Parts: C-alpha cells; structure tokens; sequence
C-alpha cells in the first residue's frame, strides 16, 4: 500500500537532492509541502554563504514514481534599505 505518510518522505528527499544537484555547497531544509492531486508543491529553503533562496520543487505522481515538473526559485527585486549609513 503506497502510504501517504511515506510519499512525503520520498518527495521531499527528491526535492532536496535536486537543489543539492543545482548547488552542492548549499544545505537545504524542507519549508512547506502541498498535496494537490498528483502534483505536490514542496517549498524548500536553500541556505548558502550570504544567500537564502526559497525554492519550490513541484513534483507529480506518474504511476508509482515521483517526477519533478519544475524547480522554482523565489524572484528577486531591488528593495529599500531600512538601515542607512
């Protein structure tokens, strides 16, 4: 029986390893998970030297196997410095 509880264990592991394939110097941790039918959107948080990029590895159920639809990264823009020197 494909136990739903075990499905999180698989998907979040696939998700983190993909981010570790994109950036082996970074240490990734799970941030948020959403079961949406076949497609699980797992938000993760990838931490690096002076970087912290929130990703979303959107995985899909094809048969028994979990395939990555996309790896999304948080979009950046110019901010307003709270601290001024």
């Amino acid at each position: 029986m494909p136990s739903e509880e075990e499905e999180k264990r698989q998907v979040k592991q696939v998700a983190k390893e993909k981010l570790l394939e994109q950036s082996p110097n970074s240490k990734v941790q799970v941030r948020r998970v959403q079961k949406q039918g076949n497609t699980i959107r797992v938000e993760l948080e990838l931490r690096t030297n002076g970087k912290k990029e929130n990703y979303t590895v959107e995985v899909e159920r094809q048969g028994n196997t979990w395939t990555v639809k996309r790896i999304t990264r948080t979009v950046g823009s110019l901010e307003h410095h709270h601290h001024h020197h």
